[PDB]
Parts: C-alpha cells; sequence; structure tokens
C-alpha cells in the first residue's frame, strides 16, 4: 500500500518476507508481511479477520490486512527484537533465569488465551517471538497457519525449519491440536537455557532421528496410538530416553519439571497452558527487563 514505507527487511519466511515499515500518514513504525496468487482464497480472508479480533497482551495485534490486487499486507504493531537475535546476543552470557521464566509466563499466557478460543499458532519459533525494553514477550503470526497449507521452501526458495515441530506433525497426524505449539515452546525454552537448539535436524528423518536420540524412540507404551500414525515406521532404530539432567543444564528441577510435560510425545498428556500457568515454577515469577542491543 502507498501507505508505508519500507525501513528495512526484517524477516524472511514461507508466506512472505517481513519489513520494518513507517506508516507515512499516522506516522507509527508498523511491521509489515507481504504475502504471495490467481484471487486469494476467501477461506483465508475469514480466518485471517477473525484471527484480527483477538486482543491479548501477549500477541502481536494485527493492526490490519490490506488485500490488494490479489497481494495480501498484514500490518502488525511493531516490537524492537525477536527472540533469536536476542539470543545470539546472549551467546556468551546466557539469558538470566528470571527472565526466561517471565517470558515463559508471558508466552503460555497468550497461549492460553488463544487456545481458549480455539486457536492455535502452528509455527512457533524465535523468529516470531519478540519482545519489547519494558519486559513483555509476544506471539506473531499466530493463527496464520489456518489460512493455506505447508509449501516447501519460502518466497524466494529457502529453508524452514523443523526444529520446532511436534512429533505428531513429523508423523502424519493432520488434525493436531494446541498441543503443538506447547512442544514449540518447550523446544525454544529449552533453547533458551542452553543456547544451543534442542533438535536441529537437517532433513524430516533427521528431525524425527534427533528427537528420538534425546527423548527416546517412541512406542505404544508412552504415546498409545503412535504405531497407527501415517508416518511411523516400525523400523525406526530404537534410541533410549537421555535424561533431562543432560539436555537442560542448569536448569532448576522445577524447570526441568515443566519442560518434561511440554515435551510429552503424547498430545493429550501434554500439559495445557493453563495448566502450566498453575506449576510451582511460576511461584516466584516476576517481570524483570531484558537489556537490548537496538
Ligand atoms: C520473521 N517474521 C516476523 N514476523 C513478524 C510478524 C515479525 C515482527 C512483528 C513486529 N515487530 C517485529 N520486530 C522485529 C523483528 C525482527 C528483528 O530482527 C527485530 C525486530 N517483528 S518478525
Amino acid at each position: 500500500m502507498e501507505n508505508f514505507q519500507k525501513v528495512e527487511k526484517i524477516g524472511e519466511g514461507t508466506y512472505g518476507v517481513v519489513y520494518k515499515a513507517r506508516n507515512k500518514l499516522t506516522g507509527e513504525v508498523v511491521a509489515l508481511k507481504k504475502i504471495r496468487t490467481e484471487g486469494v482464497p476467501s477461506t483465508a480472508i475469514r480466518e485471517i479477520s477473525l484471527l484480527k479480533e483477538l486482543n491479548h497482551p501477549n500477541i502481536v495485534k494485527l493492526l490490519d490486512v490490506i488485500h490488494t490486487e490479489n497481494k495480501l499486507y498484514l500490518v502488525f504493531e511493531f516490537l524492537h527484537q525477536d527472540l533469536k537475535k536476542f539470543m545470539d546476543a546472549s551467546a556468551l552470557t546466557g539469558i538470566p533465569l528470571p527472565l526466561i521464566k517471565s517470558y515463559l509466563f508471558q508466552l503460555l499466557q497468550g497461549l492460553a488465551f488463544c487456545h481458549s478460543h480455539r486457536v492455535l499458532h502452528r509455527d512457533l519459533k524465535p523468529q516470531n517471538l519478540l519482545i519489547n525494553t519494558e519486559g513483555a514477550i509476544k506471539l506473531a503470526d499466530f493463527g496464520l497457519a489456518r489460512a493455506f497449507g505447508v509449501p516447501v521452501r519460502t518466497y524466494t526458495h529457502e529453508v524452514v525449519t523443523l526444529w520446532y515441530r511436534a512429533p505428531e506433525i513429523l508423523l502424519g497426524c493432520k488434525y493436531y491440536s494446541t498441543a503443538v505449539d506447547i512442544w514449540s515452546l518447550g523446544c525454544i525454552f529449552a533453547e533458551m537455557v542452553t543456547r544451543r537448539a534442542l533438535f536441529p535436524g537437517d532433513s524430516e528423518i533427521d528431525q524425527l532421528f534427533r528427537i528420538f536420540r534425546t527423548l527416546g524412540t517412541p512406542d505404544e507404551v508412552v504415546w498409545p496410538g503412535v504405531t497407527s500414525m501415517p508416518d511411523y515406521k516400525p523400523s525406526f532404530p530404537k534410541w533410549a530416553r537421555q535424561d533431562f539432567s543432560k539436555v537442560v543444564p542448569p536448569l532448576d528441577e522445577d524447570g526441568r519439571s515443566l519442560l518434561s510435560q511440554m515435551l510429552h510425545y503424547d498430545p493429550n498428556k501434554r500439559i495445557s497452558a493453563k495448566a502450566a500457568l498453575a506449576h510451582p515454577f511460576f511461584q516466584d515469577v516476576t517481570k524483570p527487563v531484558p537489556h537490548l542491543r537496538l
């Protein structure tokens, strides 16, 4: 829209590119996402508009939707840093536990809210978790999944990431629930603590086997019905589960306990956001502020 002026490529992804942009009229800085086009499904519109109605302190607000010439522009409230950059800037020092605790608490608050409205994110990753200098963190592109279907690459064709993909999805489950977001969040939580991606797979089979080497190869004992999954293969290598003490050192036992429940193979036993909020780990939760390098 000739009402916005891009300032810098802020992100890249599936749908399209993300830009920091200054509204030429109101003067506000927003985040713009240009998506790519035969007629633009009205279904994607209905659902994109329904997403515009959810307001919570931990979800990046979708100010507006500009459908022009079969091209979609999404205007979002702007935040100053994604969690990925913030992690790289903390690579040597690490993020303090009080801040990690808070971020997790807020992130679960937004999740609890979205989920109670039957809305799920579907593709959480450090790249769409945005923080402000006031100590808050928000979910971005929340629900932008029920707008299309998972392709093969990005706008210019690149590399998405199966690193944060829950196992039910890697295994062919098409009707997954809100639980996939908790799984994603758990991976991110672990990454914040250790400063290294939990499961950096380089293919769908590497992703899966990586989860298997750490949490052990799943079977009907921990995940009933897993063998009926579309992509399950009786011939998967059988790895044993490694203790979390080795996966997320030196996070405390309350966190490890919480992370554990967020990373349970069985989607149904996977703790929900609302319950996660009552976990003992958040007993001494506060709202510390980050030290951002903008
Ligand atoms: C990569 N995909 C992204 N998507 C949205 C909606 C993003 C968004 C929304 C609002 N504010 C910001 N800020 C920001 C993003 C990346 C940065 O590296 C720095 C700041 N980003 S980023």
